[PDB]
């Protein structure tokens, strides 16, 4: 009679993690309910005990507002994935290795995404902080347009500098690298965390123990995300990843 009620928000990262955790918990005999909700709504359901938890708490910056409102009302168990970040990214075949080393590559353009995006604010700050970038231009478009442009550039061995972020399937599809950011204007890393309702440890110790132990890496998430980007259903992408990492998955369901 094991059960668990999980909520997530509909981002490609979370679709990957929530299907792996769902398929894993089903395989270990849980009745699993999962529902996608708006970000603020998902947090409130966990804070009020309407849902058992979420594995989609991005801290400290991305969900800063929600953590300020609800953090003291939930149990933060800890990180399930470490090292999410943003930065300038280039194909690995380009020589440059640091943002301070850019000069005239790629038509002095940073190929960006939606104008309102957090990586885009950081990119603007970055262009106004590094002396060598004074004549460079941030060109917004969309996430889809950026990845199309990345693909075409790599196909033709052309220079391109994009506003990249991780985890993301592009790092599995292509051979890319982040440019060093010695001034730190592209920010520091975040972790994705697990939060549960306060009554869980006592009322549902079976689910609590699993959520407490759930963890995987940026490369694992990127592998699942690439399968989905290539047409596999999230359920099949997840089952395939689980099969290949059975030892790692089984760890979430045993031990003190």
């Amino acid at each position: 009679d094991k059960k668990v009620d999980l909520v997530y928000m509909n981002w490609d990262s979370e679709v990957a993690s929530i299907n792996v955790l769902t398929q894993a918990m089903k395989e270990h005999g849980f009745d699993v309910k999962t529902t996608a909700l708006d970000n603020a709504v998902a947090w409130q359901t966990v804070a009020n005990g309407q849902a058992d938890g979420m594995v989609s708490a991005w801290l400290p910056n991305t969900h800063k507002t929600q953590w300020q409102k609800y953090g003291k009302s939930v149990d933060l168990l800890g990180p399930n994935l470490k090292g999410a970040k943003v930065g300038f990214v280039v194909p690995s075949y380009m020589n440059v290795n640091s943002i301070e080393d850019l000069t005239n590559q790629a038509n002095k353009t940073i190929t960006g995404i939606e104008p309102g995006a957090g990586v885009m604010a950081a990119s603007e700050k970055t262009l106004n902080s590094y002396d060598n970038l004074k004549d460079w231009k941030l060109v917004p478009s969309s996430s889809g347009a950026m990845t199309v442009a990345l693909g075409e550039a790599i196909k033709q061995h052309k220079d391109i500098v994009i506003t990249g972020w991780s985890p993301h399937w592009m790092f599995n599809k292509y051979d890319l690298k982040y440019l060093a950011d010695p001034k730190g204007t592209m920010g520091t890393s975040e972790n994705i965390n697990t939060i549960v309702r306060k009554g869980l440890k006592k009322e549902n110790p079976e689910a609590y123990k699993v959520l407490d132990k759930f963890n995987w890496t940026t490369k694992d998430m990127e592998a699942v995300m690439l399968d989905i980007q290539n047409g596999k259903t999230p359920e099949e992408a997840a089952k395939n990843w689980i099969k290949d990492h059975q030892k790692e998955v089984d760890k979430w369901f045993k031990g003190s």
